[PDB]
């Protein structure tokens, strides 16, 4: 037993990351076959479009360990900077590029100058952005789920708000949130938490046998979402309710039983008490991720 | 900017797990160069667990009788030999993935990566520290005995834990790669309680630091302590104590940040009296004593936000 916010393994994802040099700008690549991807920044109200068909490809200096890959090739895809190479990764894994929704979960690699440094897992907020964790260099690190042997890439980062939180791409250059790769003001939007999250979460207590939360009533989706939006929680739709089951079942607490001792913890707090070692409702475990941990599926 | 849990990159540590199996029983080992390390325990039956001897359940082995898969790859176990509380199997070929490592011995309030296995094949990669009583909070299931905790410092892998056994407090206990115990526990199905957990004081220090350096400073306050005084507030919330050592090693971030170590631990202090009144500090409700001096330095800017 025991419960932990838990990144998948990164090996896979360390054999395709490089280091990308345009001038003075270094940065991280992602190197799938006989292509590296990068930020579009890396060239630089700049005028990317333009800017790129004027560079020519020796420009492009692109370290694979200690290994230098020649770029036979440039292209744009909306913000991400597509670097042909005379060389396919050998060490390119099962891949397909995904765009997540708000609430799903994945885990970052944090790279510096194409090393990878750290991992650990995230949740796509709401407003679009991320809690991660990013210094000087971060840019063209990547964030990815595993299903089988199968790297689904679903962010490549490119920026810091005011706030401290992140923002950046799905690997087809595509901006999660409103955001841009300009250096102009921007704000995230104001944040809210993932109910059907917490309410996984709530189920993995449950499990690990954390149980003083639990109470005898039971509720509907209405009343609960009258007090959800009152205290910033998302809208529990009854699709959230259909994914819950599973862990509805496997625990014998139903979800609108959950739902209810959600409402009594929004409404009186905690009274001193944690729940799996948190003194706040943690909203960055999915259904999925649940089920996933307190199974042992691996890859 | 940001601060979260980071474990260390897990690709090294993958390409060395493999699937090891004694009759029924399947555990994961680790195959660097010619050696599978893994549990002992993987030559008891559930009739042994309790008192099992196993220099006797050992002699009555032969290579043969231990399966060690590497993915479809069945590799020839050549030699086997008991030191401690891990079982070293001899196999033909040396791995060709064998990364830059060593073995370390780690002191409660260090913190390291645990890579999650099943079946010889990794599940997910969490940070994880030594508790004071010598157990780690970990994730592990039934088949997760031989799981590793590790550091790496550019590219050397040091392996410092073995995952062997699950407490019944929920927590978790193994060894060092030489097979020794952390903490006063043993190899078998006995009765077995941690003792009462205390808070990593240092860590907890180190946190603040890592707060002050984003940009947060609302707990601080005009007070200083004598290390004396403050450990003498400290036992009463079972903090740890805070040695000379430990100060020295907070000597960093204090230049860094410019505040005092002693002065750090006034606020310390007058956070353990109040609590939080409702606020949170980097996104936690509670103090957290799961990050090292070394994490924090290694996480953080190195400029501090104001
Ligand atoms: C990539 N290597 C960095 C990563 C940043 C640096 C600090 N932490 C991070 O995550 N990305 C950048 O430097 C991007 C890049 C120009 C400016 N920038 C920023 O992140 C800046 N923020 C913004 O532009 C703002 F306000 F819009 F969010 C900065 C002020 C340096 C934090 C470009 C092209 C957006
Ligand atoms: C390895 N595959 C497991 C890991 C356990 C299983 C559930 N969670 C885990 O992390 N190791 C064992 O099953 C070891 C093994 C015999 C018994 N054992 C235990 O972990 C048991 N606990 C104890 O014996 C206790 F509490 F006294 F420490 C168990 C109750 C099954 C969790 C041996 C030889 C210690």
């Amino acid at each position: 037993s025991g419960f932990r916010k838990m990144a998948f393994p990164s090996g896979k994802v360390e054999g395709c990351m490089v280091q990308v040099t345009c001038g003075t700008t270094t940065l991280n690549g992602l190197w799938l076959d006989d292509v590296v991807y990068c930020p579009r920044h890396v060239i630089c109200n700049p005028n990317y479009e333009d800017l790129l068909i004027r560079k020519s490809n020796h420009n492009f200096l692109v370290q694979a360990g200690n290994v230098q890959l020649r770029v036979i090739g440039h292209s744009m895809q909306n913000c991400v900077l597509k670097l042909k190479v005379d060389t396919a990764n050998p060490k390119t894994p099962k891949y397909k590029f995904v765009r997540i929704q708000p609430g799903q979960t994945f885990s970052v690699l944090a790279c510096y100058n194409g090393s990878p440094s750290g991992v650990y897992q995230c949740a796509m907020r709401p407003n679009f952005t991320i809690k991660g964790s990013f210094l000087n260099g971060s840019c063209g690190s990547v964030g990815f789920n595993i299903d089988y042997d199968c790297v689904s890439f679903c962010y490549m980062h490119h920026m810091e708000l005011p706030t401290g939180v992140h923002a950046g791409t799905d690997l087809e250059g595509n901006f999660y949130g409103p955001f841009v790769d300009r250096q102009t003001a921007q704000a995230a939007g104001t944040d809210t938490t993932i109910t059907v999250n917490v309410l996984a979460w709530l189920y993995a207590a449950v499990i690990n046998g954390d149980r003083w939360f639990l109470n005898r009533f039971t509720t509907t989706l209405n009343d609960f979402n009258l007090v959800a939006m009152k205290y910033n929680y998302e809208p529990l739709t009854q699709d959230h309710v259909d994914i819950l089951g599973p862990l509805s079942a496997q625990t014998g607490i139903a979800v609108l039983d959950m739902c209810a001792s959600l409402k009594e913890l929004l409404q009186n707090g905690m009274n001193g008490r944690t729940i799996l070692g948190s003194a706040l409702l943690e909203d960055e475990f999915t259904p999925f991720d649940v089920v996933r941990q307190c199974s042992g599926v691996t890859f």
